[PDB]
């Protein structure tokens, strides 16, 4: 099975400048608990913003040139990434907006953070149709001394 995992901010914003401009500690640790001992497959502009492979997780990245680190592993096309995930039960992709796209009529699950924050960004997650999704899970979380902004998640099944 294939999962998306992603945090939007209005809009679908996921990004600007290469970084994340919010700060939300519980959504990294809801990252954290649904991705560890996961293969996460990323897009090289996700790798270098990352800034180091995350532990506990088979990391993929894809790039059409030559990789730069055996600290994780380098592929060059989605067959190639999928493959080299093997015979697990969950495949989680965790982007950038150009990996989200792609992935996205693969998948059968998304698990989405709405965070409530205007945010200018030049990253977006995908389009996604209403109707091909239904929302199995939510969870809303005002914002509070460690989290400057409310956020739910969600997660949805392709239907
Ligand atoms: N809010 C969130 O949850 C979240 C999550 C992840 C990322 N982000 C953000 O998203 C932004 C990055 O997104 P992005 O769209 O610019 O970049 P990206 O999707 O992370 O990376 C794009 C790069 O991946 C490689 N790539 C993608 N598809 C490929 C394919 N089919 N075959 C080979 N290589 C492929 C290419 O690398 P080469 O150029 O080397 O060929 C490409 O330029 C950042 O702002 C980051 O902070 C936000
Ligand atoms: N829900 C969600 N939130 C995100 O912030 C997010 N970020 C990306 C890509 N960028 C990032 C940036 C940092 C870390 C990170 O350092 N996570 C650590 C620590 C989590 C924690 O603070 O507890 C990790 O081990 O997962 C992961 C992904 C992809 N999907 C996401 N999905
Ligand atoms: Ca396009
Ligand atoms: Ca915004």
């Amino acid at each position: 099975m294939i999962s998306l995992i992603a945090a939007l901010a209005v809009d679908r914003v996921i990004g600007m400048e290469n970084a994340m401009p919010w700060n939300l500690p519980a959504d990294l640790a809801w990252f954290k608990r649904n991705t560890l001992n996961k293969p996460v497959i990323m897009g090289r502009h996700t790798w270098e913003s990352i800034g180091r492979p995350l532990p506990g997780r088979k990391n993929i990245i894809l790039s059409s040139q030559p990789g730069t680190d055996d600290r994780v592993t380098w592929v060059k096309s989605v067959d190639e990434a999928i493959a080299a995930c093997g015979d697990v039960p969950e495949i989680m992709v965790i982007g950038g907006g150009r990996v989200y796209e792609q992935f996205l009529p693969k998948a059968q699950k998304l698990y989405l953070t709405h965070i409530d924050a205007e945010v200018e960004g030049d990253t977006h997650f995908p389009d996604y149709e209403p109707d091909d999704w239904e929302s199995v899970f939510s969870e809303f979380h005002d914002a509070d001394a460690q989290n400057s902004h409310s956020y739910c998640f969600e997660i949805l099944e392709r239907r």
